[PDB]
RNA sequence: CUAAGAAAUUCACGGCGGGCUUGAUGUCCGCGUCUACCUGGUUCACUGCCGUAUAGGCAG
């Protein structure tokens, strides 16, 4: 209820590329320009999130301190995405904030890696260790994902993230390792 | 509400003996394929990490 500073982050259209690549190292910017920056009470918010659509968003609204969002924009690390897409300055936020809910979330949708793990472990065998797990211990969340495809896995992969719900009243915290919620809501407008 | 309505084909068996198909040959001449392109499908709604219970620092 008292931070009211954004920096936003509007995407422009290049045809090199769609929106989900943009995002998805521009995610690399976040996680290496908050992890690798310092700054605990600095997030991020997307106002184009569609759980039906399995979007991203349209376009980024940070939200940090006068400081925290002040010093962010000679930022000769932000450039590139510069001529990429579309930036703009500090403004205001007004009184009511809606308390939203945006951060990570890692599920675990695969039996095979503590199958592995159990393998390592417990010993099973095949129809043991493959009658031990059942079908319905799998589950694929249709939330919206990035995909970061990195040099783990050379093909598309899939981006996981939990959500919370919507509220009125405010009930700050500190932000995450990638600028998100984990016990502390933010506003959304 | 039908050219309506109904129905046991059964049993058995030795095809078998013999043969010379041969002789001879020219497939020939000629030819313009060519211009243009972003694979990033997800070459698996994903691949290995504290709990065989959904909680994560992952190479993402």
């Amino acid at each position: 209820f008292t931070m009211d500073h954004y920096l936003d982050i509007r995407l422009r259209p290049d045809p090199e590329f769609p929106p989900a690549q943009l995002m998805c190292v521009l995610f690399g910017k976040l996680h290496q320009a908050l992890v690798a920056q310092g700054g605990d009470r600095i997030g991020v918010s997307f106002p184009d999130l569609d759980e039906s659509r399995s979007r991203l968003g349209e376009r980024l609204r940070i939200h940090a301190s006068a400081d925290d969002l002040r010093a962010l924009l000679a930022r000769p690390w932000l450039e590139g995405l510069r001529d990429h897409l579309q930036f703009g300055e500090p403004a205001v936020v007004p009184h009511p904030t809606p308390y939203r809910q945006v951060s990570r979330v890692q599920a675990k949708s695969n039996p095979e890696r503590l199958r592995r793990r159990l393998m390592r472990r417990h010993d099973l065998s095949e129809e043991e260790a493959r009658k031990r797990i059942p079908d319905t211990v799998a589950r694929a969340l249709d939330l919206p994902f990035v995909t970061l495809r990195s040099q783990s896995t050379g093909q598309h992969f899939r981006l996981f993230i939990r959500h919370g719900p919507l509220q009125v009243t405010a009930e700050e915290g500190g932000f995450t390792c990638y600028g998100l919620s984990k016990g502390g809501f933010v506003p959304w407008f």
